[PDB]
Parts: structure tokens; sequence; C-alpha cells
RNA sequence: GAAGAGUUCUCUUUUCUUUUUAACAAACCAUUGAACUACCCUGAAAUCGGUUUAUCCGGAGCUAGGGUAUGGUGUUUGGAA
């Protein structure tokens, strides 16, 4: 199965938190179990958000599509460029 | 409104003139006119919203709420009656 179709599956059933800030409270509270970060994201925010995961043991994933790609991806109609998954609910993801 | 003047068969509570306030200094300041202009904080937006005369802006963080800065040929005064 593609990425697509996890994250497709971790939304329907499932949380979640969109966006750099959000992102971040959430690696902080040690909440967050897997980021992903969008193909284009700025350079030197992956950078800080690798080092915010390693810090708090949390999965990253940088897969290959934009932010558009990443906010279509999750069914939205804005660009994501950072995404947090607190739980999984039914999808395999993790 | 006031002071003076012009006209006045008739009419005209009339017509005309004067009724000013500098550099500089201080405190405020989007109030009273011009800002959510830029930035920050809280927060996390699809039933998408905000918004200009001019359609641009937002998960790279919108709207909203509260702040910070920029400051006079503005205000209140000193100067200055």
């Amino acid at each position: 199965d593609t990425i697509n179709a996890k994250l497709a599956l971790t939304m329907k059933s499932g949380k979640y938190v969109l966006g750099y800030k959000s992102t971040l409270k959430t690696l902080r509270s040690g909440k967050a179990k897997l980021i992903l970060i969008a193909g284009n994201c700025p350079p030197l925010r992956k950078s800080e958000l690798e080092y915010y995961a390693m810090l708090s043991k949390a999965n990253v994933h940088h897969y290959a599509g934009t932010n558009i790609d990443l906010g279509t991806a999750c069914g939205k109609l804005f660009r994501v460029g950072v995404l947090a998954i607190t739980d999984a609910g039914d999808s395999d993801i993790l």
C-alpha cells in the first residue's frame, strides 16, 4: 500500500495535527509518534523538526510530494508542510 | 458673535474688512483624522474565511482577542500675548 492510503486511513479514524506550530507542540509533549515532512519543506525547518523528533524518539518520514500534495493527501484544500500523528487509530502507519 | 466701514426713495437681522500664532521643547497619539502598516503572544481555520476603488492574504498559522514599534505639516501645552 501507499503512504497516501495509510494517511487517508489514519485521518478517517485516528489522531493528528497539521502544520508547523502544532507539530512542535506534540513533539514537545511526547505524544507525537510519527511526523511527516513535505518534500519542499524549508531546509532549516526540516533540520529543526528532525532534531525535535530525535530528542522525543519519534519517527520522521520525508516522503516525496510538496506541501500541496501533502495537503491533498490528507484531504485538505490547503497546503500542509508537516503532519504529526499522535495515534494511528486503525491504520498501519507506525 | 464682535469691531469698524459701504449702501439705505424703497429693500437688504444686509454687504465689505479684521478676527493671527514660528523654529524649537515636552507628553500623548490610529483616539479626534489617517492602520491591524510591520512585528509579537494566545489559538488552530471547509459550511473556508478575511478583505481593497483596484484580488490579494492564511496549517510557512486565517478570522478573532490582546500587545510591541514606527510619530507629525495631528492633539494638549510651553514658546505666547
